[PDB]
């Protein structure tokens, strides 16, 4: 029995949702995503691994007066797209970049209903921006920046303590990508990694350092 889905308030209009999967090392590993409340509507930033937890997360907010306006998945792995099938099935708009949908399709997974490309994309005009620093953890990974609170959701592109699974990683490009991220969001007040506790802009530096170390230690 895996731990129960958790939903904790991180900042005004921002919640961190946490779900868990069983791996082959850390046994049970926590996966953090967010929920951004704009007006009386909620935007899911990454989905839980399963339909069960995505449903629990959706209903938690629906029962509090919030309509689910949509979800955005930061990379193709289930940790971020596990709930797209369920959300699609409820006609809740789901978003992913073209690269992500291509990896999903290729992996025989259901794709986001709405796609996008380019370095940056505003999911919600001046409130939720999606940024692509380039390949790192996976070919498609993106981050989501909330300008108002200065919060950066890094998903698993932010690896401040070690890079983890390199299976779909691009070790030679990760450094460049992390440099661009660090220059782009040095102003973040909070950086939310997928598997670790929340931190400040230092996580961008630390991620860069691990990426560099990883490239060096590869050749
Ligand atoms: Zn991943």
């Amino acid at each position: 029995s895996l731990p129960d889905l958790k939903i904790e308030k991180l900042d005004e209009g921002v919640y961190v949702h946490t779900s868990f999967e069983e791996v082959n090392g850390w046994g049970v590993v926590p996966k953090h995503g967010l929920v951004v409340l704009v007006n009386a509507e909620a935007y899911l930033i990454d989905t839980p691994f399963t339909a069960k937890d995505t449903e629990k997360l959706v209903t938690w907010f629906v029962e509090r007066g919030y309509k689910i306006k949509g979800s955005i998945s930061s990379h193709f792995h289930s940790a971020s797209t596990g709930g797209i099938e369920w959300l699609n099935s409820r006609s809740i708009p789901t978003y992913a970049s073209e690269l992500t949908n291509e990896l999903l399709k290729k992996d025989g997974k259901v794709q986001a209903t709405n796609s996008f490309s380019g370095v940056n994309y505003w999911l919600v005009k001046n409130k939720i921006e999606v940024f692509y620093p380039g390949p790192g953890h996976t070919p498609d990974n993106v981050v989501v920046w909330l300008p108002e609170r200065k919060i950066l959701f890094g998903g698993c592109f932010i690896k401040p303590y070690g890079l983890g699974n390199l299976g779909d990683a691009n070790i030679e490009a990760w450094p460049k990508s992390a440099k661009l991220l660090k220059s782009k969001y040095g102003k973040a007040k909070l950086v939310v990694p997928s598997h670790s506790e929340v931190g400040d802009a230092s996580l961008l530096k630390l991620t860069l350092e691990q990426a560099v170390k990883g490239l060096n230690e590869s050749k």
